[PDB]
């Protein structure tokens, strides 16, 4: 039984904050995707991410494939081989057990489109797998990319949420994508820059949240590890400084814990307390109870 | 068996609307050229002129779309173009290598003096001399220099004449090679409505068969087509532009349209063009 | 008795006229070139003229005006001497007679060997026949530009240096003194192109349709039609297909779907283009 | 397991400098084993990406945690169905112990070489893992040359002041694919040069300097003798010069050439180059007849 | 017996005007190549260099007629090339060519002149390397006895030249030529080593273009003196059309090679109703030249 | 039987004057490539990088260490470099070797102005003809020895910004040649770099007179067949030699410069009767006074 819509955005929002047009958008495509397959036909219903670096584009993916129980499988336009590109095939039957039939339900996403806008022989040549030549019209393809000119395109035609909304096709065209392209991604679903509550969430909710990995490395050190809400609040401006979206999250934390991770196994003592001034300072060592 | 002007024209008209005079030149010239390999070069000891294609129009007219229609009804390998022979090699990669098929092929130049006249030695043959040439292009400038020789816009345009495309900026040498001059002609407000509806494809059509195996039953008053329209043109994105509208128009209904359980669903014009009023829903 | 330069611009008049200046030029050139042999430069000639301006036409009608063997031969395709061989075939191979010849070249300025026979070494010398090298020149309207710094003004400026940044190497250029340029064509020439070629318009279609099952018949009238059309937009004879193509469209387009023996083509069809052509079963 | 302090005492016994580095490596190495002793969880992949300078001491580097910890290590060059010869290898020696072969090392020389600016993501299926590589510790090693360009170029000192600086998209721009980045979480940044390093390259390599010249006296009946004290001139020679490795050819042959000369025309049976010959280069390398 | 260089330079007095200093490093040149074939290429134990010859001059100087000039002199096979129409084997062509009208001659073809139009065409600033093969020497005839005669016009050699003396005329500036300003021209080094004698000319001028219209046995005023003789007519130059003919030369800086297209220009309407006419003889003056307006004098 | 180094770099000086150190270099570097093959390897390439002012002699060296070996020799300019138009440097070899694949595989391979080619297409060239270099007509490129010659005009000044002619060249690092726009897999192909001094004006006297093919030694042959004795006065060499300094042109702007002081004295002298003429300084540095004639 194919889950609605609803219950497809219903369990989106067990594994992604916010970006809810974005996930409207993909529970009527992948929906529209599925049930048009189950029928066996009588639109491609492709599509394309756009939204900014650690957005959660990639986890929208992969959150999808495993709601659906269906074969999942990345890959880099960067990396992009004509023969390399049925490459991603074989990947993808590789996590199917080499079935025909459960390889065509398959979803694949393409990371870092916006990279190959002229190239354009990769565009053409991926373009072929699109269509279908098992075979490749029965899986559903998904186009992340963070499209950095593109805000620019837009606005010399019509917050960057409201003028990503406004997208056209013609704009990526002008962008650098071949039309023929960007006509086989009917369905274009944008995101928006995350703000702090939600990187903060981020930190401290998922069930392999940073935060609880690191509290789970002290916990075998015997020693509990705190994050007050004040640290948290600051690697969340921290990020966003950066522009590195929740990507750069872990690079924050590590480069706070670094120095306390070195000595601690040659410490004795009941818990570190991490606080803001270790985060945004970066000066001040984090607090230690014996 | 190659297929009469007529059954080509007849299948442009399932997915191509209005230019019917176009996909007439297109029809003749594209029967003329398969019709002239199938024979031989040279026939009954006289020496059979090449008739490449140049579309005139404007864009979103379906330009692009009809090159690729003519390639489809003739199971014809078909590549497109903005490394002049990469263009062959992307044709060969489509045509699985085969030397023979792949001059049988179709190639499509899209937005048409160094590069006029590198491709024009390939429109000559070096074999790219069986190929078909149909190279597009919305020629803004040449619907003035016409103006300025002859003393609407389609009127204009069908008194194109090779000196003109001269004037314009091409080469003698290169015009030559394109005898055949199919001509665009201006989208109407009624011609996108008919794009909606008309098409074997339209999107109405797509829809109404989407809500379908909803057990739902879709319907666009003509109201709703026409704001449709004019959505459309005061987009200027043309006929690209109108998925963009209805996906747009129906994304809330298609939400939460598996959640409910009702005989049909209705768009009026208040749900175009407002985009405020949600769509009449009948149990 | 050789006709005065006159005599020849006069004949020159009822196979070619328009710009004029060029018919004089090959008068002249012409004329010496027969009064230096019948008794200094080599008077060879080239013209420069766009696609259907009568330069081919020029050059048969000073043949045939002058009683003298003439042959073509195209720039494009041991086979240098392939033309003289022709020459004394339309010649009855009379050495003296094809000495006397007349060679055009068609499409000189596409290749920017026969340098070696425009001077001279069968036994026949090649020094005594008039070289005739036509051409469009596309670019030389351009080069003469970024010199001199309509068309025709700018091609009246041309000179030796404006062939060599074309393409055209100094010691071939040096053996073409006489440089004529030409401008639109006769509206008989043009009757002429559509017809006499072996690569004609009417041919080319006659073939066509021949492939149809369908014999193709221009009438003169309607040819003459298609000639002043022609005229009426100056775009000459390389404004001839567009013409022909757009008169026998609506034929073509529905002709693969009748049964029928020939398909006629009156003046109505061309001049009015409202008349559909005639139809016989 | 060796507290980070523990590894750090003992890396200072191997490599000179390079101390935060150090502490990078002796926090991610000890993390990497502390979280495997007790199988994860009932967590980071803790891999590390080396970036220094050719003759830094990373490769020495990698050997030397390898043996502080008693865990199978085995080198590979990026340069160079054969994704999977390096685990054969690193069972080779490890006697074929699955469990023990989880737990080891593997160093990947020359990673800033493929940078495209496939075999990143052939690669990178190890390094996820499929005996199973999710277990084994990656430690990828590279100069990165125009690394410190782009960082530069971003960032607006010393190169260390902007190899510090360095970020996972400066990686990206400089050809490295966002998928391998994300894979080596554990960055470390080597600034000077390693003098026993070089001294290594002199020798250990089956390329090395005097490996190759050894043999080209050998065809002439002659054997070449390197005292490791005339190895330890050419390595701070090349420190000086800060030509690194790249400046050693340029210091043998120059200490080599007088020899090799007059060579052919001699009859003897081995010539040996001391220190003086190579420092003071005014001294004759020693013959022995 | 060979001519001496005085001989040779003297013999290029009746065919070419002014240029004396380059007409007596070709002389030298010429007379030292001849001379160096039949003595042989080794002389007493030394082997003596080859002095091919490089022609820098401005359009329309003489260069081409004075490797002709040279080759008729001493009745040596002569044959032309251009450098822009250069291929490897076609190099060779050149060759064919001359033992073409040297009867297929083996040893007189090797003795025989090339000269090579616009070398300066060809500056890349391959086929200098090709052609480079030739000079040095390798049908069965070796290129190594032939002299070779590179002509061109350099244009962008007056500049260079300047850029470098500079640390009057162009002519002054010609003169100070070095291999090194060929270089930055765009010639190879091993291409110049092959052309150590280099012999420039200088830019016609009036008094010279006039003597060009008169003197020569060729002239134009002789030639068409001559198609107006075979008619009945005596035509009849006066020394200011002749004079105004030089200028209209100079102004369009055509050289001597743009002396024909003037006077057939001048000419035409006199050439076209001539057959058509009696009478004694015509007079071009000097105002059928510049102003083009007037037509020639008519006498009965 | 192989020449060693010594007797290699003992007939370099019967062709080159100076460049001792380069021709020791090169010496070395002959020996042990030859050396190498002969013992069909087991090693480095043993590749040569020559480095010297124009006119230096560095192709005379190339040609003269060819000749030496009896081994075919083949140039080619770094300047008409195309990928498939390295392999016709290979054809070449194989014509002045008989097509034999073994003696064509023992060859040397001259590539003048590597400088040139140094990006600060060209790039492209570089890692082109390293393909060569390193190996790959079905000979392999990995036995010929090749030897880039190259001016390096800018790599004086690179040097000098690092350090702190000749002195400065010896100080020469692979690193240097990176700065200059060398490429590090195209040097590491060539280990051994010799460099070559500016001709000292003792050395350009000499080139004009010691050589068996002297400019001195062809026109006093030249002259001898006229029945006239050229003589030439050491300070009229020494004029010649400062002539040739001034423009740089090394030993390359040497012919150019006695067919210039010769000229007038060669037009009319098959037009005199009189023993032998005389060039002094003046006839060379003035330029202005005519060449003593003795009757
Ligand atoms: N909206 C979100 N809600 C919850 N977690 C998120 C969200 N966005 C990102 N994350 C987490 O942050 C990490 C960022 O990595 P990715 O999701 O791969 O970033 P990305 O934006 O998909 O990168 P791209 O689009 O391929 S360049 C993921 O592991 C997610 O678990
Ligand atoms: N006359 C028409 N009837 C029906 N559909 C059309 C028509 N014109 C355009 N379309 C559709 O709108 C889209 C516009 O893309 P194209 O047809 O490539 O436009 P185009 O005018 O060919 O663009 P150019 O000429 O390359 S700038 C196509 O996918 C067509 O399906
Ligand atoms: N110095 C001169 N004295 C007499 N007649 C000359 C002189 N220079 C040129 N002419 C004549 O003017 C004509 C000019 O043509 P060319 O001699 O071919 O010119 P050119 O300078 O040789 O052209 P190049 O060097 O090949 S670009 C020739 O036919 C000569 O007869
Ligand atoms: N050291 C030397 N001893 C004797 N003769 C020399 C010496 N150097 C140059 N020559 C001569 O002077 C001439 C100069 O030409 P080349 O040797 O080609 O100059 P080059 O320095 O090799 O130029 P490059 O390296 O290609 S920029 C040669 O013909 C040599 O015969």
């Amino acid at each position: 039984a194919l889950p609605t819509p609803h219950e497809i955005r219903n369990h989106l929002d067990d594994y992604v904050i916010g970006q809810e047009q974005a996930k409207k958008v993909l529970a009527v495509a992948v929906y529209n995707h599925y049930k048009r397959l189950r029928n066996g036909d009588t639109g491609k219903s492709n599509i394309l991410l756009i939204g900014p670096t650690g957005s959660g584009k990639t986890l929208l993916a992969e959150t999808l494939a495993r709601l659906l129980d269906v074969p999942f499988t990345m890959a880099d336009a960067t990396t992009l081989v004509g023969e390399d590109v049925e490459n991603i095939i074989q990947k993808l039957l590789q996590k199917c057990d080499y079935d025909v039939q459960k390889a065509q339900r398959g979803i694949v996403y393409i990371d870092q489109i916006d990279k190959i806008s002229r190239g354009e022989g990769v565009q053409q040549a991926l373009l072929k797998l699109i269509e279908g030549t098992v075979d490749t019209s029965k899986i559903l393809f998904i186009c992340g990319g963070a499209f950095a000119g593109l805000d620019k395109v837009i606005s010399h035609r019509v917050s960057e949420g409201e003028l990503l909304a406004q997208v056209e096709p013609e704009d990526l065209i002008k962008f650098g994508l071949i039309p023929e392209f960007i006509g086989r991604l009917p369905v274009v679903a944008t995101l928006n820059e995350l703000s702090e509550e939600a990187l903060i969430q981020i930190l401290k909710e998922p069930k392999n949240a940073l935060t609880k990995q690191y509290q789970a490395l002290f916990n075998l050190e015997g020693v509990d590890l705190e994050f007050r809400d004040e640290a948290l609040d600051a690697i969340a401006k921290k990020a966003m400084a950066r522009k590195t979206g929740a990507r750069g999250l872990r690079s924050i934390v590590e480069a706070a814990l670094l120095d306390t991770m070195y000595d601690l196994p040659s410490m004795e003592d009941v818990e570190k307390v991490v606080i803001d001034e270790s985060v945004i300072d970066g000066q001040s060592e984090p607090l230690l109870i014996y």
